[PDB]
């Protein structure tokens, strides 16, 4: 069991954050010992936002770099911070508020696929294996010590869509164990191997390079499939076509 | 892996439904092979509705006993139906649409704690263990064949609140397995054991009887604890700590 009176601050967004809050409640963390930092109510965040209002869990939507956010953290005085698809870089001083530190879920086997769009890139690059990494947060993205990783096979029929959702689902299986590792002061291990990096931008601006091989085009089309967003674009005779995927 | 082109209708509500759709998408079920029947958008169902809108997943909020609900299922032609906290009785003729049948998640070890508010009665009644049952649905609530059960210990500090949430979390962790049972035509097993049934309201209109033992009082307090609902009353008593 988690230490009694453990104070947990969840920074997050959407279903993973809703699930994390559910998990914490299920672990017996009291409502007054849960706080959430999230973003302004969205499509993807209606679930979380309504849950927080309904249960009277304190929350902020202040920007991560704002004073209000820092005060929210400070007044709460978390023991631990759990980032569950929180979009923004969390300032180091906010992290320092939690003397048991923090954990964040990243959908790659770090230090591979640092950056964003990790699911799309894994597919673009023809990986047959990827995974997720619950890792302590340091002041930069994607760099902190690994608390838990798990491998996820990439199938030749996976899309960014299917892999993204499997990533979430599979990662949720491990969440309770991760919270316990935090609870118990598991230092985790410094990330190992060579880091790869991918830019915030949509891969190749969503545009198929005609010089790619068919295998690379197939991968890219899959990597680009993510309803409701536009699919991969093919330009022909100066004109845009969305692929059927 | 789930059979290609399997068509899945999720009848559900709130996070368990959202998690189910997420699980399906991860399993490679395409959006046009998912349909959702749910209830209106509300404070416990907006996450699901937002997902359905964002991903353009076809859905209905028609009442379970309505022609519109039936026509939604018939049009979609599910292979399987997954009920994830769907409140209402799904009519037999709707279940009949899915050749691979259905499963529903019920937060007890069926046939114990049929009915509603199972988590609160589990605590009131002093159970030391409970669990969840993924069971095929027949025409009645809570009576169909068991596909999967998992036991959950009920701790001395558990409240209706914590147990309700742990039920969901733990049950979600078995969902993928259950969907694959459905896919594979696992017949499950006929329910066996001591049936019980509890409905709706906890007794005593939330009122602590000082004749009860401290063990009874503590259980009642914990069973009544479920933000944002009022707690047990003696004046409002949200913990035994406060009670003493
Ligand atoms: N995880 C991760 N996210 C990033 C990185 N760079 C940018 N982002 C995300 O995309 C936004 C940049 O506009 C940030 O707020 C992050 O949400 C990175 O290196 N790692
Ligand atoms: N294709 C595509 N995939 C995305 C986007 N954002 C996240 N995944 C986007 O804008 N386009
Ligand atoms: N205390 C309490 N718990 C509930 C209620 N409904 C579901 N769980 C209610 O009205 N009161
Ligand atoms: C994805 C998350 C969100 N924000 C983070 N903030 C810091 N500081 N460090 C991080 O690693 C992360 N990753
Ligand atoms: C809880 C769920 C919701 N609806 C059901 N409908 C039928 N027919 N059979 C059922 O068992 C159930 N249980
Ligand atoms: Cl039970």
């Amino acid at each position: 069991a988690i230490a009694p009176n453990t104070r947990v601050l969840v920074a997050g967004y959407g279903l993973p954050a809703e699930f994390c809050v559910t998990t914490l409640i299920g672990m017996g963390v009291e409502i007054d010992k849960i706080a959430v930092a999230t973003h302004r109510e969205d499509n993807r965040n209606c679930g979380l936002h309504s849950m927080l209002r309904l249960r009277n869990i304190q929350f902020t939507t202040a920007a991560a770099n704002s004073e209000e956010f820092y005060e929210f953290g400070a007044n709460f005085a978390p023991d631990m911070i759990i980032s569950m698809h929180y979009r923004s870089l969390i300032p180091g001083r906010f992290l320092k508020l939690a003397k048991k530190g923090s954990v964040n879920l990243h959908p790659s086997l770090l230090p591979a696929y640092r950056g964003t769009n990790s699911v799309a890139w894994v597919i673009i690059n023809g990986e047959s294996e990827t995974g997720f990494s619950y890792h302590r947060m340091d002041e930069n993205f994607d760099t902190g010590a690994i608390l838990l990783q798990e491998r996820i096979s990439v199938e030749e029929t996976d899309t960014a869509f299917s892999l993204f959702h499997r990533q979430i689902a599979r990662a949720m299986l491990r969440l309770e164990e991760v919270i316990l590792k935090l609870d118990q002061g598991d230092p985790g291990f410094a990330q190992l191997g060579e880091a790869s990096y991918y830019a915030r931008e949509l891969p190749f601006g969503g545009v198929i390079d005609p010089r790619w091989s068919e295998v690379q085009i197939d991968r890219f089309i899959r990597a680009m499939f993510f309803p409701p967003f536009p699919p991969a674009v093919l330009k022909i005779d100066g004109k845009v076509y969305y692929v059927p995927s």
